[PDB]
């Protein structure tokens, strides 16, 4: 019996990945059977076929990867936002081209980096950079006060838990976070919450409750902040384990857009599978998947498939097909925020590398503490030091 996940240690690809058949039976954190899918070919096939349903992964009594920390219907969040007529408002808010946002992200990154320079080495670049940068950007696009980020952010280490059991803290924090966004609809003039407040009580939006409106602010803050802060921390882990490549990118800032594609391809921040329930009997490679069975898509399996990414462990900023990675998923549930995610990372990484020469890990790499029982692989602290000039 093979247990999934394999390890919370994000310093390199788990040894198990190179040994997997493209489709393997595993036992999940919740005790269920699942088909783990790890070849580039079959990851593509699952993500691009809607008979492998994300929505149905929260149906009553279905095999689970781990306990829900949200209402079951919120697994279909993007579908619900569309059905409620709120897709236009959401796509506008997550567009990095929104007026002033690029200049705001550049000034905020510059400001956080200057605070790290005034503090001096060593610093925890997660709590002084990746977290505050990701949090404040999400307050900015939601339209809410930046001083709300600490309190909403406090929910995140529990909200994205991968637990064998129901987490009582998840419901307490959800209700608190929903109440907070509900209050913001009454006093917010700008960004997404401002937009939603203008739609509320107008023709065509009679079917949208206050709770449904609030659920858009809570879910986009949570999914955006955990994925952006999670990626940027683990992009810094990649660069800190390849300091010659990190030095090269600091001297060639014109590489940054290509660099972010290769950092996404090589990233180890995904600590679980992308879940899909088989809505009918289906052949997947050499495996017969029965209706009702859970399928776990492993993006790191596809992204380190040597038949698509030759020498997959090599960090090659100029890899021609970097952007063919599955770190934003694929098919119908493809991440709607790729433009923002890529731009946020480019600005954040440029600010760090321009100002912190010869950036290095300030502790032995095997002295990092890895978060366990969590959707993302993440070091609890990321202490860094840097040269002078
Ligand atoms: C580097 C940043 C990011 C990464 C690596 C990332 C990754 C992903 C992935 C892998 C999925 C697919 C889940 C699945 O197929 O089951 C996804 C979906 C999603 N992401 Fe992102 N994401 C990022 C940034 C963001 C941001 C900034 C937001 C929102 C502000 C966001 C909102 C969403 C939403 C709502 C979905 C669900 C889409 C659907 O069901 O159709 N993501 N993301
Ligand atoms: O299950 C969901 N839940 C929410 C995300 C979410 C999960 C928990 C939470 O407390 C807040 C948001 C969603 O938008 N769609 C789906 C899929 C998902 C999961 C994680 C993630 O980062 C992005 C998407
Ligand atoms: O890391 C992740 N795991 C599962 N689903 C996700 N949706 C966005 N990011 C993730």
């Amino acid at each position: 019996i093979l247990d999934f996940p394999f390890t919370w240690d994000g310093t390199h690809l788990p040894a198990q990945i190179g040994e997997l058949a493209p489709v393997v039976k595993v036992r999940t954190i919740a005790g269920a059977e699942a088909w783990l899918v790890s070849s580039y070919e079959l990851v593509k096939q699952v993500l691009e076929d809607d008979r492998f349903s994300l929505k149905n992964t929260s149906d009553p009594g279905v095999p689970r990867q781990y306990a829900l920390t949200i209402p079951p219907e919120v697994v279909n969040n993007m579908g619900n936002i569309t059905g409620a007529g709120l897709r236009k408002a959401v796509m506008k808010a997550i567009n990095p081209k929104a007026p002033g946002l690029q200049e705001w992200m550049e000034e905020h990154a510059a400001e956080l980096v200057e605070r790290m320079l005034k503090h001096g080495a060593p610093v925890d670049i997660r709590s002084m950079f990746t977290d505050p940068f990701s949090e404040a950007m999400h307050c900015q696009i939601l339209g809410i006060p930046h001083e709300a980020a600490p309190l909403l952010s406090e929910s995140l280490p529990i909200a994205f838990m991968n637990s064998p059991r129901e987490i009582p803290a998840a419901r307490l924090n959800w209700d608190r976070d929903i109440a907070y966004m509900t209050a913001r609809l009454d006093d917010t003039e700008q960004g997404l919450i401002g937009d939603l407040a203008k739609l509320r009580g107008t023709e065509g939006y009679e079917h949208v409750s206050d709770e449904m409106f609030a659920t858009v602010g809570v879910t986009l803050f949570g999914a955006g902040v955990i994925s952006t802060a999670g990626f940027l921390a683990m992009a810094l882990v990649t660069l800190l384990t390849h300091p010659e490549e990190a030095d090269h990118l600091a001297d060639h800032p014109e590489l940054m857009p290509q660099a972010v594609d290769e950092l996404l391809r090589i990233n180890l921040s995904i600590g679980d599978g992308l879940p899909r329930l088989a809505m009918e009997d289906m052949t997947l490679g050499e495996v017969e998947v029965k209706k009702g069975e859970l399928v776990l898509v492993l993006p790191e399996g596809a992204n380190f498939d040597p038949s698509v990414f030759p020498d997959p462990h090599r960090l090659d900023f100029t890899r021609a097909n970097s952007s063919a990675h599955f770190s934003f998923g694929g098919g119908s549930h493809y991440c709607p925020a790729t433009a923002l995610g890529k731009k946020h990372a480019e600005i954040g990484l440029r600010a760090v590398l321009a100002a912190m020469p010869r950036l290095r890990l300030a502790v032995p790499v095997e002295q990092l503490v890895w978060r366990t029982g969590f959707m993302k692989r993440l070091p609890e602290r990321l202490p860094v030091m840097w040269g002078s000039g």
